[PDB]
């Protein structure tokens, strides 16, 4: 917290020094005195972190000036004197209180940087054509509802961020832009795209979540650079035909929360060189025989929320799978194809209709997560001892009555979520389960004991176990609650010289 005095000091020092860069930020200063005017030397002058409400057209004498950083101020306009900044080439005007674009940024034509994300900011006019050396300009999280026609003639363009506005459309001529490589334009309004789009040959980030997107144009399938593409929460049904197929290093897509009754069509070409492939919260009724088969290096796949009610039959050939989430659909078996995902760390099945899981389960070895919360589970397969690396089990209610006793062979397990079952008792074997850290077995009204092993738990911290009777353990113990239990285990069981 710098007084006047304080700020008058530094200024005397840097140009005592004929320093280039001066450094007042995070200090904060109310005011910035006239006597600046004197640092002709300075290239960079960092202000932010203050509370300047206002610039004092003094800054305007700083003829060298190659950078201004004024975030995180209370600006809400610049002096006309910044016109002499012939050399500016970027400004930081983000975290303020701009209604507008102050209108002597149209005239600083040596800018190639300008930053003006989280302001108030209603328009962008049509003089931003003088700003043809921009490559990078951010906006997002403003008001705009609208981009002018010229912004075609920035062809400089790298990056154009416009995230968080009100834009419904977007002009045509923005495919004059043919440099850009990321374009985000997240929480908008979009309505559409325009069919220019196709001609940002180098665009490799297109961001379109959140918008109003009822169609692709066809033309998105020229741009041939895409990596990663992203329209989740659109009302998107349909990709123009082997669309993607024309997206030849395309590795991350994300169509979750759209409208979509089938995959998009067009082949395995599609998904060769996909790595995260997101569709969560559609109608999608299969996965279709083959659409993976070049992918290489698929590696997560969330189709939660569709309308699944089977898997195709060459769903284990998905080699190279680490997150397979399934969850919300209505599948009623997993094939015993599902052995084939030697790769796959992460199974999500919660709230399918399962009653029972195939033995191919068991081949899963690298398996840590396993979620099937809220199906019918009436029991477990023996071969379940096999999930060597399972570190997280959830089944809250399904319809178990007892555990495999193989499952004490889950030597990784720390987090085992039994509640809302139906289990009469646990295994003894529970007590090999070296590393559990949870045990959930709350509301399991038919759970009248728990085996004495238990005690070998030695990591054992979490334990609930409301709303079961446990009546074969003395009632004023399982009164006591968990800490009781288990030491009632532990010192009451044949443990008593090895815990
Ligand atoms: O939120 C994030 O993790 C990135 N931001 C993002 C993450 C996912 C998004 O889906 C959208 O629809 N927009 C998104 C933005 C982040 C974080 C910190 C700094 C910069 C960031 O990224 C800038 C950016 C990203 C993209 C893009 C579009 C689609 C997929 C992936 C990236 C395009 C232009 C820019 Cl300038
Ligand atoms: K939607």
């Amino acid at each position: 917290k710098s007084s006047n005095a304080e700020v008058i000091k530094e200024l005397n020092k840097c140009r005592e020094e004929n320093s280039m860069r001066l450094d007042l930020s995070k200090r904060s200063i109310h005011i910035l005195p006239s006597s600046i005017k004197e640092l002709t030397q300075l290239t960079e002058l960092y202000l932010y972190s203050n509370k300047l409400q206002s610039l004092p057209a003094e800054v305007g004498c700083l003829v060298n000036l190659m950078t201004l950083a004024l975030s995180e101020n209370s600006l809400t306009s610049l002096p006309d004197s910044l016109d002499n900044l012939k050399k500016l080439r970027m400004l930081d005007l983000r975290h303020n209180k701009l209604r507008e674009i102050p209108s002597v940024v149209y005239r600083l034509d040596s800018l190639t940087t300008l930053y003006l994300r989280f302001n108030r900011i209603t328009t962008v006019e049509k003089d931003i054509k003088n700003l043809s050396k921009l490559s990078m300009l951010s906006i997002r999280e403003n008001k705009i509802k609208q981009l002018p026609a010229e912004i075609g003639e920035l062809c400089n363009l790298i990056t154009l961020d416009v995230a968080h506005n009100q834009l419904e459309h977007l002009p045509k001529e923005i495919g004059n832009c043919t440099q850009i490589t990321n374009l985000d334009l997240q929480h908008n309004e979009l309505l559409d795209l325009p069919d220019t789009i196709g001609n940002l040959s180098s665009l490799s980030r297109l961001g379109l979540r959140y918008n109003r997107l009822s169609a692709i144009p066809r033309s998105l399938a020229k741009c041939s650079a895409l990596e990663e593409l992203n329209l989740e929460n659109n009302n998107i049904s349909t990709l123009p035909e082997s669309l993607l197929s024309s997206l030849v290093k395309l590795n991350s897509l994300t169509l979750a929360r759209n409208c979509f009754q089938l995959y998009p069509v067009g082949g395995p070409s599609q998904f060769s060189t996909i790595y995260s492939l997101n569709m969560e919260h559609n109608r999608i009724n299969k996965i279709p025989f083959g659409i993976f088969s070049r992918a290489k290096v698929l590696s997560k796949l969330n189709m939660k929320d569709n309308q699944l009610t089977s898997l195709p039959l060459d769903f284990g050939t998905w080699t190279s799978m680490v997150e397979l989430n399934l969850a919300t659909n209505q599948l009623t078996k997993i094939p015993e194809d599902v052995s084939g995902l030697v790769s796959l760390e992460v199974l999500i099945l919660s709230n399918n209709l399962l009653k029972k899981l195939p033995h191919g389960l068991g081949n899963l070895r690298k398996l840590r997560e396993l979620d099937l919360e809220e199906n019918k589970l009436e029991s477990l397969p023996n071969e379940i001892a096999y999930l060597k690396d399972l570190q997280k089990l959830v089944l809250t209610n399904n319809q178990l009555t007892t555990l495999p006793r193989g499952i004490g062979h889950l030597t990784n397990l720390t987090h085992l979520g039994l509640g809302e079952n139906l289990l009469t008792h646990l295994p003894e074997e529970i007590g090999t389960l070296e590393n559990l850290e949870e045990l959930y077995l709350n509301d399991n009204p038919n759970l009248h004991s728990l085996p004495f092993e238990l005690a070998l738990c030695s990591k054992l911290s979490i334990m609930s176990i409301e709303n079961c009777p446990l009546s074969h353990l003395p009632p004023q113990i399982v009164a006591g609650g968990p800490s009781f239990i288990i030491q009632f285990l532990k010192m009451q069981g044949p443990y008593r010289a090895m815990v």
